[PDB]
């Protein structure tokens, strides 16, 4: 009755909160983490994930370093950002837990090779992606049978009404924008069930959630984990608040959906989709057949109140996830 | 207090019903019609419009023939269809009003030149487009000042959530698909207010409208106009009914919106948009900046009950448009 | 006599090409049509009208056409001050002095003029030495126009994907300026088409530079020689600063229209199309080499004959042969 | 000795190229890596292993790589039965007879093998004679791999946009088979790159066909001559039916790797990239002609030396010179 997880992540503010949720939730069993380039470099992602494990008073979970670049490494696709800090998590390396030089090293084996090996042996595990899809796509390029290895794939990324969240010249969502080829490969060639948490799920209900949930309340308990997550989210919170809104949950929702999909996904729809690669403004956009597409489940509305309750349980140490 | 209209159309089943609505509505003053290629050839469009004027017991309204092809005339863009009949309006040329050989000829002047001349002199007129945008785009190529000539442009076409209605390999809406370049030119380079009636307005409420409106009731009065519109829509109605739904209004909504926008457009949104030209699956799709775009008004929900009331008034001869 | 209509963006080499046509006794010019290109369409019009005066001619209509490319995408833009802000040396007070009326055309849009003129003169050759926008608009208005010229001679395009705009593109300049127009014209014209591609200039550039003095025809001190000296002045100075002569370009397309058998020494006939969607290859000609109507590409031209004709034009010697 | 690793799709000309490398006394083969291409990767592997036996060699590892192109888009597909369903004449019972174990590789994926082998042998040349998928996967796993080979010799691409797949494309065959891979390799490898483009074959096709008997080296009646006769049989019959000899292709890239100064008679150094997004130009090399590391293109090769080497290989004469 535990859910076995492998989480692939670019290790910035929301990623580390999402990973903390998974490390504290009693239903979750984390087999490994895999780091991918994204909002920060892959080395920094690796370091942030390892630092987060320590913050959660855990050990002996392997973190594998993966792709440094997108498949093509085209400059127009680049999504590296200092929005959350240069280090992705508040730029305070001396605060608990203090950054160590070994944090920037992985277990040894490339993430893509680790994904193959781990999921071959653990066919009942869920793979959750909360960065660009590069590691998963490289696994497929190496081993077409990997298409069947995960029990389920839960992706934070993409869209279904072409609502982009990178900039005004693209209709792509951030993680897809960061490696459009990889997203194309994964959506077309995976054979397990896929659940996508699209950008629209966040976009359309953001003003409503901002009125009804205090997204900072779980940070205030004064536990080590609360204090670490306060630091990690600090620069994101200040910048959002300067624009009159709260820094709200994103990647956390994908990890929560992995843990209990029926609880967190209030509404969902199955759609037949593919990814545009060649358009000037639409590269990285999901294209839906509303009239080589694959049927995928989209979460169209999520239970933000349950995710919030779980984060309070995680940071307070209450253990109250029911 | 009359609204002066120029209507540009490809002259198939819904076009001819829309044009009939405009010819019967006491608030509308029709300056001219312009024919464009689309679901049928431009010659057939011209013929269908002229036949429709006669069916409405009107005369002395000029019909100008326009573009035979899209700007590029690429085969992948082609939207010619026999869905409504070979002639676009039920394939019964001998029924009232009988087709005449002169129906396939226009006034003489190319439509695009007529659009320039008429709207230069009638700066208070609304231009309504219910086919591909080729004629309007050619006018702009000839005369950049045309960008200011219409008082308002009401377009039946496009989309705002990338919901396509042509086929499963495109996210474009039909009229945009038929000439993507023209749609790009018009949206970028017109300077008057633009109101677009997008495909989503029809798509999302179709099952609801199908339950609550009888779209065939206005056809049953036994007047000449009812009988003509019965013929014109006959093949569309049989094919829709064979798939368990009614043939519902489409182009009629754009003409109605031109006549009284505040009445017909129940909800609307302004968005900053451009048109994708280069994508494999997204050519012709509208791209929205949700984060060279132009601000346009989209009608997101329309009052189908008022349009239905107006069509009953038109076909019955009641004159009851209030 | 060969009847010509010349569609041009009216910069330095255009003006010299048009002068060649005005002086050559085999040519009969029906009309000029101005198109945007290296300068605005208004400036092109003005330059063409000024050039007609410098050649001691009158009563040839100049029609103003497209101000913009079909799409008017900013990445296609080819406006340049390389030959001067006015495209011909920036000395509006020198003979013939620029007049305000130079910036106006005959009245009707060039594209409508091309339809009318060529409908009535089906034995005429259309020569294009700017972007193809006017010709493409004509086709959009009138598909029958596809058959009206007896021949179309195009300065533009390429056949080995050698670009001359910048390192971001494999397109030639005139095609880069309106890729959609080039696509329409090459697919939809039905008359014989002769293209003078960029490679014809590129490959023999250094050989020509060694064997021909491209300035000598300017030395005669006639009014036309002094006008062409002015028109080409900024180009010549900029080329010489980089170790090269300012050499003929558009002149070759006009010469080819006057006597194709003499000027086109070697030719290839190819099936072609124009790429529109590529990131680096938008505007490039794409050739089917693994074997619609074949198009004739001039692969080598007789620069010495063109030079001899330009000497005759500027000197007034009549020696065209 | 020149140390080689050869990455191949294992069809008729590949097998002859590999035989050249196995017989030439200057070559030392570290390993072969199989890639999808004209046949499946499994068949490529099998063909390479069979070829090693036909050459009286043993104990050279063959690693199986990518089954598909990076994207696996159906429009890129280049699988063909032109040389037979098995790519080498469809006679599995002839010497050396096909074994079931031929379809298996050494174990580790070719891309991982390329990293390992070339990390330890930084003086080796990598030669690619199929699509570039394996090399691109290696780079995705290990950006340092960019510096591992001492040189990369690629059979593929073009420099004047002359395609050899069909009229819908300006791409060369190996590049058409995985455009993304070609883009990655040409942008991200940092070692010297020599490309043997399609134009080197195309332009001199008819001259070579007149001066070289491309079948004569098959006539010796040695086991290798009989095996290469079989391997090339269906190609030869299909070319002869169309009035042409089946001429060398991949063999030239392998020969160039063995002695680049001898085989590459003329070369050009160009800055290049690969178009991915064009409708007709996807996979085409785009060259910057208006002047990252320049790449060397072999524009003319010494077919007579390659022919002499193939005679020595099949005859057993030792006469490589
Ligand atoms: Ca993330
Ligand atoms: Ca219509
Ligand atoms: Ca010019
Ligand atoms: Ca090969």
């Amino acid at each position: 009755d535990k859910v076995k997880l492998v989480i692939d992540s670019d290790g910035v503010s929301d990623d580390v909160r999402a990973i903390s949720l998974a490390l504290q939730h009693p239903k979750a069993e984390i087999l490994a983490f895999t780091a991918v380039h994204g909002c920060v470099t892959v080395d920094q992602a690796c370091a942030n994930i390892k630092r987060t494990i320590r913050a959660n008073d855990r050990s002996n979970i392997p973190v594998y370093k993966g792709a440094a670049k997108s498949i093509l490494s085209l400059p127009k696709d680049d999504t590296v950002s200092d929005f959350f800090g240069i280090d992705g998590i508040g730029d305070k390396p001396e605060e608990f837990p203090k950054v160590e030089r070994s944090d920037f090293e992985g277990e040894g084996k490339h993430a893509s090779l680790a994904l193959i090996d781990i999921l071959r042996e653990n066919r009942d595990a869920t793979l959750v992606t909360i960065g660009p899809l590069t590691n998963v796509a490289i696994a497929l390029q190496l081993c077409e049978e990997f298409s069947t290895y995960p029990s389920r794939l839960v992706i934070m990324g993409g869209n279904y009404y072409a609502v982009g969240n990178v900039d005004g010249g693209s209709s792509a969502e951030y993680n897809f924008h960061g490696d459009p080829e990889a997203a194309s490969i994964v959506l077309r060639r995976m054979k397990c069930p896929i659940t996508i948490v699209p950008w629209e799920a966040f976009y359309f209900e953001s003003k409503t959630h901002d009125a009804s949930v205090d997204f900072s309340a779980h940070l205030k308990y004064g536990t080590p984990l609360a204090n670490y997550l306060s630091l990690a989210t600090s620069i994101g919170r200040v910048k959002c608040e300067a624009n009159g809104r709260q820094y709200s949950y994103c990647d956390e929702i994908a990890v929560a959906t992995a843990i209990d999909e029926d609880k967190i996904a209030k509404k969902s729809q199955y759609l037949y989709v593919d990814v545009e690669l060649n358009g000037t403004k639409t590269r990285g956009q999901v294209v839906v057949d509303w009239t080589t597409h694959r049927r995928v489940k989209f979460v169209t509305s999520y239970d933000v109140h349950t995710v919030d309750k779980w984060l309070h349980a995680a940071t307070s140490g209450s253990g109250k996830f029911d």
